[PDB]
């Protein structure tokens, strides 16, 4: 399991979380110096458990698939909430089974559908370790509506920072004031997966993506990633989505 307390939280034991995140991930290879996630595990030992405490010391924990870092539910208190969607039935099998009750929630795990639930894109939804910690409370208690929003905060600030450390930067940046994703973030996130291919198809390609991926930068202008070398890749990303799930 990896834990992250809210309660006396700055940039840098934020930072131990994200490491401690990404280091519960299993792997067997690097391509390109980046841990490749598996393509697949058995059982229980699929799912990861991150324990979350909000400020006042309440807690969740959220069930993380290892080969593709989605989050697929959350227990709070005696109460089970899973995504609507067949990767998270099937984790309700595994995970939070001592729950008294399980909430599938009215939606799937994905962006689209957990904006139109929550009113908002998450271009407009504040993120930093101040909406995290709302996100927690938030989800201590069952509101579909809010929990959507919660649910965009947790997945960018647990997940999209595993996975960027661009994007756990920009976190770190709003350890005490919350702050509408850069341009760049979004970005990052809508292309895990393809970077995550475009990496992995560079093996035996000279280190040149077969297709090139477009991404917003710093300065909020559009740049085509082409090859291994691109800052992206050497500096970034930080986890590799198999291609196997893909
Ligand atoms: C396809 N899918 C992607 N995710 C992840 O959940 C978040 C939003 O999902 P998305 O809109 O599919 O992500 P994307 O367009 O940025 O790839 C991101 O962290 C995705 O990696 C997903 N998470 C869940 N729980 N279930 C899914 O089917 C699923
Ligand atoms: C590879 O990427 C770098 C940008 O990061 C660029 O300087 C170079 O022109 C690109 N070359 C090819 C052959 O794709």
């Amino acid at each position: 399991d990896v834990s992250f307390r809210l309660s006396g939280a700055d940039p840098s034991s934020y930072g131990m979380f994200i490491k401690d995140l990404r280091n519960a991930l299993p792997h067997t290879e690097k391509v390109y110096n980046i841990p490749l996630l598996l393509p697949s595990v058995s059982g229980a030992g699929r799912y990861l458990l991150m324990h979350l405490f909000n400020y006042d010391g309440n807690t969740i924990t959220v069930a993380v698939d290892v080969t593709n870092v989605y989050i697929m539910g959350y227990l709070a208190l005696t109460t089970s909430y899973f995504f609507n969607e067949p990767a998270a039935d099937l984790a309700s099998q595994y995970v939070f089974r001592s729950a008294r009750r399980k909430i599938t929630l009215p939606y799937s795990g994905n962006y689209e559908r957990l904006q139109i639930a929550a009113g908002k894109p998450r271009e407009k939804i504040p993120i930093g370790l101040p909406a995290l910690d709302t996100a927690i409370s938030t989800l201590l208690h069952y509101d579909s509506t809010a929990a959507a929003g919660a649910l965009l905060v947790l997945i960018q600030t647990t997940a999209e920072a595993a996975r960027f450390k661009y994007i756990e930067q920009q976190i770190q940046e709003r350890a005490y004031r919350d702050e509408v994703p850069s341009s760049a973030t979004i970005s990052l996130e809508n292309s895990w997966s393809g970077l995550s291919k475009q990496i992995q198809l560079a093996q035996g390609n000279n280190g040149v993506f077969r297709t090139p991926t477009v991404l917003v930068d710093s300065k909020g202008n559009r740049v085509q990633i082409t090859n291994v070398t691109s800052n992206v890749v050497t500096s970034n990303i930080q986890l590799l989505l198999n291609t196997k799930n893909i």
